[PDB]
């Protein structure tokens, strides 16, 4: 599915996204915005032989095994076929692994380069 900017940043906020780790939902919404364009279902494969997954792209050579990828270390435990649900859940619940692993939202490089340092809460305002 290609959620709407508000209807994401209800569904994240239900999911306790906001405020996670220090992190205002603003944030998860521009980093949805820029790493998959609002769709559960984009994909995009990498030079190292990894893809990164779903509304957030998470990468399969750290966070979930799509079994084709080296170097593998599936820290969220999850298959990365399950980060393609139209339901967030899973793609929601990693995330959270992903940002407590030390380096904050950095892990999302279109959340660094195109959101940080920006007035994030324009991505709920009108919600
Ligand atoms: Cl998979």
């Amino acid at each position: 599915k290609v959620f709407g900017r508000c209807e994401l940043a209800a569904a994240m906020k239900r999911h306790g996204l906001d405020n996670y780790r220090g992190y205002s939902l603003g944030n998860w919404v521009c980093a949805a915005k820029f790493e998959s364009n609002f769709n559960t279902q984009a994909t995009n494969r990498n030079t190292d032989g990894s893809t990164d997954y779903g509304i957030l792209q998470i990468n399969s050579r750290w966070w979930c095994n799509d079994g084709r990828t080296p170097g593998s270390r599936n820290l969220c435990n999850i298959p990365c076929s399950a980060l393609l649900s139209s339901d967030i859940t899973a793609s929601v619940n990693c995330a959270k692994k992903i940002v407590s692993d030390g380096n904050g939202m950095n892990a999302w490089v279109a959340w660094r380069n195109r959101c940080k340092g920006t007035d994030v809460q324009a991505w709920i305002r009108g919600c």
